[PDB]
């Protein structure tokens, strides 16, 4: 019934610290889970940033669970003790020693994905997943734009080349351009601050997808898609956007929200990322370099993942 | 003293056949290190051995030299290395990864990667330190050069990732159509050029800095060798079992070289998968229980694995009978 972790005491502060709790006891549908690995994504970020007024005064993020099954109730079928499994995010988030959740939501982790590399996945990797698979952009041959070259745009150029398309990195960080083209596999980069190159990419899109986080704005985007294009919003801005509407009716081009869902897709997504070897580039960190690492990740200081070594890192204080 | 053991072996050399064996292995020195097998990649050299190509091998023979797993005990002089970390061996250095254990000294024994998934990992102990190191001794790895790579294996498709991370061009030579898919959008590849298109071959005469030459099988180079540039490098990484027919015209008049291997420096491997770790590249796998064994080496015969068998030990290797 006890648990461990790491919280933001002071919603002021954003500063996390250690900090002991209890949880659910296992009932009959519950699954037994041992936390080894716990992505850090933006909803943590923004969490940590006092930007959510909903939130609950001690704070313990983290989204992408990866970890072991330990025990299971009666009812509990599917999931068996000593499996690795990953928990999809639908009151204690990630940052813990372990957690306990209904069996619907657990999920098989795959025998050969990394259980660190592959922790992003269950935020990251659906989003771009669903978003790709809802909107039908999985063709071969299709033109996509991936806008933000962060930790969701990076899975997303994975997923995209996965699928077959033509990806172009829309970035405002010139030094990633190896990075997208070399070790992501992007077939282009474009700078988003060259309205010369910008204009040459004029209607060359069949689909952009926005992974950003921050307003931005997405007249200049939406021209650089083909008539009919799709934009696909991914990032959840704090504020929201200006929609310019001549460039939108002009073109008969639309903008399509990321129902980044469905638990058994979830699956589907783990298992496609498993026959493509599919992975996060990550950087495995202490729970005690937490705080540095918030800092490091809101001003991009990261390439691309960082991940919380739950495994050796979370140190009991009782 | 010594430590009793299992595995699967071949005890007939001449039918190749793999089934349950029992064996023993020397106890713990000072600087030994005990290593409980999780996961043994399946390489071509392995088929050669089962298939009866190395008249030096002493049999009964256990296979497997790719190999991953966890130290579970140390001499007393080992520092390096301690009780459950998570280790690789060296390929380099009498009962191979095919069993349920195995000792060395600390000297050939790595740290594997936090990053890396242990059975995508495994195949990166031969296959990969065999791309890796080559790239590196040869000075083909800077951004910008043009290599082609022939034959869309094992090692191959390492080949592949590790070249596309150093910011190679990379085109790959086939005679499989149905693979210009994994090549071009699953490993990251340029180019895809079927070799037994003559169209494609001529039109790519003189285009290539580099050639890693990746086959097993016998196979015709003075095509290959017509696709380098001018004082281009090719690099021989197959160990096919016949001799192959060097065309003295296309090397001497082109300034071309034909470059060994040598893909050992266990310093080197622990490079490599640092850098495996840093630019997150593990091999395509399929992951087979032990009993499957003599099934997945004829279907490695042919070829049809996408792209590298690992045995998972842990979970699927239990002692004849007993």
């Amino acid at each position: 019934i006890k648990a461990y972790g790491w919280a933001v005491k002071d919603r002021t502060t954003g500063i996390l610290s250690p900090f002991k709790f209890s949880r659910r006891a296992t009932g009959d549908d519950d699954v037994r889970i041992k936390i080894l690995y716990c992505g850090i994504c933006h909803t943590d970020l923004a969490s940590i940033k006092n930007e959510y007024e909903f939130l609950s005064y001690p704070l313990v993020p983290g989204m992408e669970i990866v970890g072991i099954a330990t025990e299971v109730g009666k009812d509990v079928t599917k999931v068996k003790v000593g499996e690795k499994v990953a928990l999809s995010a639908y009151c204690y988030g990630g940052l813990s020693n372990e957690t306990v959740a209904n069996q619907s939501f657990v999920l098989r982790f795959p025998e050969r994905l990394s259980p660190a590399g592959g922790a992003p996945l269950l935020s990251a990797g659906i989003t771009s997943f669903s978003a790709m698979r809802n909107s039908g952009i999985d063709k071969p041959g299709l033109h996509v734009g991936v806008v933000g070259l962060g930790g969701l745009g990076h899975l997303a150029v994975k997923f995209a080349k996965a699928f077959g398309l033509k990806v172009t990195v829309i970035s405002t960080t010139p030094s990633k351009k190896d990075d997208a083209i070399n070790g992501l596999g992007a077939d282009g980069f474009l700078l988003s601050r060259d309205d010369e190159q910008m204009k040459a990419a004029i209607g060359t899109l069949d689909a952009i997808i926005d992974t950003l986080a921050v307003v931005h704005p997405i007249a200049p985007l939406l021209d650089l898609l083909r008539s009919q294009g799709k934009f696909l919003l991914l990032g959840a801005p704090s504020q929201s956007l200006e929609l310019p509407p001549i460039p939108l009716l002009s073109g008969g081009k639309s903008i399509i929200g990321s129902a980044a869902g469905n638990v058994k897709q979830t699956q589907e997504m783990l298992d496609f990322a498993a026959e493509h070897d599919i992975t996060a580039n990550v950087e495995i960190i202490p729970i005690e370099y937490i705080n540095t690492a918030m800092e490091r990740l809101d001003k991009g200081d990261v390439r691309y993942r960082f991940v919380v070594d739950i495994e050796n890192t979370l140190t009991p204080p009782s």
